[PDB]
């Protein structure tokens, strides 16, 4: 068989370059394409089915691999040198329907896509029927069908309350009864009448939990610091790493400190080990201080979760748990429950806000046709260059301090959710999913990493995400930043080439003419390096609710173009599984053989070692 | 040009001839023929002849051959065939030290054997690696495009061994600056340094952007066990005026120290920056009826290069803190840049702190190549980066201390062999720096990891963790680390479809077409490497050595790819540019000179910016 198969590749190649479309100096360039999902499914072996070909024998995707042939060597600036008004033509901007007149812009015309391209790309939107799963996704059908579930964050911010309709019934009234639950414990901790134990009003909050039970609301809150209530003091546990919770306790009044526990299994060992720890350290601090703690964890313990059962087990009364459901997703729960500590933080007007922000984004993404629908384009963007270019990488650069967690939180929503290896239809795929997603605030990481990102031999596709206007007016800070901002994007494009690099070493002088000729190349910038440019005019709440919303929908995108199950999340399991085992090994002096020599080896260093 | 598609298409006909791959596996060997073919194209641009000087090497032509022989092995081959693998494939740098200390590396689950190990270490002879150590050592001008000494392991030679440059040992510069170091930060923790209203110092602000805030302020947050608690550490660095905004609001300005870090004291960011603090500070003095006569004289010090523009801003000389063109901003925590540090944990821990580093240095530039760790690291890193292909190297450790060390490390790895260009002028034929991403354990799976153990990208893991916590409470420690080592080990073994089949079986709940669809989905290849590495405690001689091991890695890999690890050439448009566009910024504004995108950008900051 193995033979067969060789003799087919070999095949397979002589047809390919045979009927090619690239350049003479580019044949390299065709191989790349032909070969690539073959090195994909080769990698993805071990998964031991068939591939996909469902995707990669569309007529659009043999355009693409064709127009990819074809293009793929030439640079940004031809197409902008051909189109005088190509801006114009390669942006678009999403209304937030606000007093401010705020917006979501993006400019993704510095891109290898010409108009053929383009139309192109719209057309696998077609032939993948795309939009029809958008219609389902929003409907309530079960899409996440890994795990038989709705996926319904966009029930959260449901503004409209439009009846969602999962087993039968509408979801709309508990998520708004959950809603004014939050409403009226965020009142009441604002406005100090929530009172601890010993009468104090509450100063300090304290959410614990991981991943999605944590991303989200440390992102927002501190996105959102100008709109937040500096009097209370927001702090998010998260590691299980004992230094975690013991710095964080070591920065409140455990007197005016509420608890928040969040879990949506309320399972999870490091949430629930961090909170046990977290309930044991202020029983014993109280005891210390002669007050009693009778009624203390009541006042002190908030629980966030689909779990009553398990919450009622750590002795949380019901009335304090605030409940979502299996259709949230957690790198998707910023808008349910989970995000009590942001409407702590910034009050509930703020949350309804980011709620309609995020509301409005989905309207536009469910209604706007596809030629006009901004996440359907940065999905289809995004896929040129991961799927086409090959490129393995995604970077994030938000340009205000305040987003400076948005790449972290993005990291997951992208990678948790596309960062899969099997269709629902139980195949391997045979082209490229979910990106590397990394990133800084701007302008830090041009003194940090844009090196690589300008000179490097990786083609990495840039988010550069900005603000009009600044929350924080000093002096001509905020005219520098955006210079910036936007004179990055201009030199990835433009690049610099050999001949202007050594007219300016030869008139900075001082240099031969061999040590002038070894330097040129290692200051030339090839240039033709992509980005997009996304503006809003002021990073608000409901700005960021339409941001993080619109990459939600890119990711439900290209996933759906991949034919992977963005919601579920299965890779996780093996190393929770495995942790199990080798923590009842994790013993002073003990000898560990049953696992391999590595494993084996790590461990009893551990255990030789450990005091 | 069809003379280079007829020679190309001969070329890849010959080497599908002569190719020893398996049969099954045809695709690798076209994947390792094409990938300096495309490397090459896509620096095109630079106009520059290829470099074959390394791809020329018996050794790299060697290891294309065993990856086209053993790139699809699983990493579990070589332990089922190798019973005490771990022993051959991992190693120890002691730190001699009274807690008994060390740096260890098991670099076993990787798909590395005996035979590809020996060409590895080959390649660093082929490639005149250590004789490149010792002339960058001895202060070499190596980096040759700035005519420059790469001297960075100066700073904490504590074996005082003279060091020339220009004929000149700069030890004794290291030490008297030093020892100024030293006598600012006791006077600052003994509370003898005095604001202008006569307040002990309680809070220090860090000014500075890229290698003058990631170190500094990296290392304050993975020693803080070891810190005065009293003194309030805080770094500014974004331009956006947000940054300085939030920590004035911090601060109790009458007892705050201002250190304005930067090695060119010029960078706009960072100037910037210094002058805002400078005139907020000064209106704050004057606003609580405070006199302004020698106040900044008092609040402000400078770690530079450059002692004029240090004096016009108004810093008396006796606080301007010296260092050097041969430290490089990304090497520089070791130097006068590290002030900030060594208020925070005392100079005494800094000195632990240098001493790790020197220790680290002694190790790498002393044992030989086949028990070198950083040099093990660097191969390693090439295997994957350059053979089979993989863009990113992510950085995991397992320790909440150490949550800025990815970020640092993007600039050490990434600014310095992020490069397309050779030091002899020509363009790479092969992969340079790859992308460093990563968050501290155990919050990374939570999540990513998902994507790490089941998506369709090979990336390589570092692993880093201490035996043991500064902060003892319940089982936290051991469940830490019990994540820790079952990661590398689900990485490596993965869970085969059979192992699914039976668990969804006993299960049960779901119909036989459930089954069937979710045993792929719940499949995990396996195969995915990483590197374990552990040190007995996160001390400040710990953490020395762990970023003078990195230090070395990026050295290493440098070297061989022939490129230059010191410049940083990749910066200097954008700064250009920036300086053009600022001056277009102002309300109302028409621009036309640019492409119609920056234009229109611009014009739209313009028409809305008000
Ligand atoms: O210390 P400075 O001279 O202010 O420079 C700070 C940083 O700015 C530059 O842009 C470089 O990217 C970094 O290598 C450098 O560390
Ligand atoms: O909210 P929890 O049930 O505690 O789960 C928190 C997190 O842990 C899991 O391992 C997943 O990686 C995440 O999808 C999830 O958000």
């Amino acid at each position: 068989h193995h033979h067969h198969m060789k003799d087919q590749y070999l095949k397979d190649l002589t047809v390919h370059l045979n009927e090619s479309n690239a350049a003479p100096a580019n044949t390299s360039m065709a191989v790349a394409s032909f070969n690539m999902p073959h090195e994909i499914t080769r990698r993805m072996r071990p998964l031991g089915v068939d591939a996909d070909t469902s995707l990669t024998s569309c007529p659009s995707w043999r355009r693409l691999q064709e127009l990819y042939e074809i293009h793929g060597s030439e640079s940004i600036l031809k197409n902008f040198d051909e189109c005088k008004d190509r801006f114009q033509r390669y942006s678009l901007e999403v209304d937030l329907r606000s007093s401010d007149k705020n917006f979501v812009f993006l400019d993704y015309s510095k891109t290898h896509i010409n108009d053929e391209i383009k139309d192109v790309l719209f057309k696998l939107v077609e032939e993948r029927g795309i939009r029809a799963f958008m219609r389902a996704l929003f409907a309530g059908e079960k899409v996440n069908t890994a795990e038989n579930r709705s996926v319904l964050h966009i029930a959260l911010r449901n503004r409209s309350n439009r009846p969602i309709f999962v087993n039968g019934h509408d979801v709309m009234p508990l998520v708004n009864k959950v809603l004014e639950q939050m409403k009226k414990l965020s009142e009441k901790v604002r406005r100090g009448e929530w009172k601890g134990q010993s009468g104090k009003p509450i100063r300090h909050v304290v959410n614990i939990g991981i991943g999605g039970s944590d991303l989200g609301p440390m992102m927002a809150c501190e996105a959102l610091r100008p709109f937040s209530d500096r009097r209370i003091s927001m702090h998010f546990v998260s590691n299980i790493d004992g230094t975690h919770l013991s710095e964080v306790l070591n920065l409140v009044d455990l007197e005016s400190t509420l608890f928040i526990i969040a879990s949506k299994t309320f399972t999870t060992q490091e949430t629930i080990t961090n909170a046990l720890s977290a309930r044991n350290e202020f029983l014993k601090f109280l005891s210390s201080r002669g007050i009693s703690e009778a009624g203390a964890v009541a006042k002190h313990f908030v629980a966030l979760s689909t779990n009553a059962e398990k919450v009622k087990e750590f002795g949380i009364d019901e009335e304090n748990m605030f409940q979502f459901w299996d259709w949230v997703g957690g790198r998707y729960s910023l808008w349910s429950a989970i995000g009590l500590s942001v409407m702590i933080s910034i009050g509930y007007d703020n949350f309804v806000e980011l709620l309609t922000g995020a509301h409005i984004m989905d309207e536009h993404f469910i209604n706007a046709p596809t030629e006009n629908n901004l996440p359907i384009i940065l999905a289809l963007v995004g896929i040129w260059y991961n799927n086409f270019f090959g490129s393995e990488t995604q970077a994030i650069l938000p340009y205000d301090q305040y987003l400076w967690r948005l790449p972290a939180y993005l990291q997951q929503l992208d990678m948790e959710s596309n960062g899969k290896g099997a269709t629902k239809n139980g195949r391997m795929v045979s082209t490229h999913t979910g990106p590397i997603i990394f990133g800084e605030a701007g302008t830090n990481g041009q003194h940090a990493f844009y090196q690589l990102i300008h000179q490097g031999t990786k083609l990495i596709p840039c988010d550069f995400i900005g603000a009009i206007q600044t929350q924080n007016y000093i002096g001509e800070h905020h005219r520098i930043l955006m210079s910036n901002f936007f004179a990055q994007t201009e030199a990835l494009m433009i690049g610099k080439t050999p001949e202007e690099v050594k007219r300016e070493l030869e008139s900075a002088g001082g240099k031969s003419e061999d040590e002038i000729q070894l330097l040129i190349p290692q200051k030339t910038f090839t240039g033709g390096r992509p980005s997009n440019s996304l503006l809003v005019k002021a990073l608000t709440p409901r700005a960021l609710g339409a941001i993080i919303a619109m990459y939600e929908h890119k990711v439900l995108v290209q996933g759906a173009i991949w034919g992977i199950n963005s919601y579920d999340q299965w890779g996780v399991e093996l190393g929770k599984l495995l942790a199990k085992s080798i923590l009842l090994q994790l013993q002073p002096g003990q000898k560990v053989t049953n696992h391999d020599s590595s494993t084996n080896g790590l461990i009893e260093l551990f255990n030789e070692r450990s005091h």
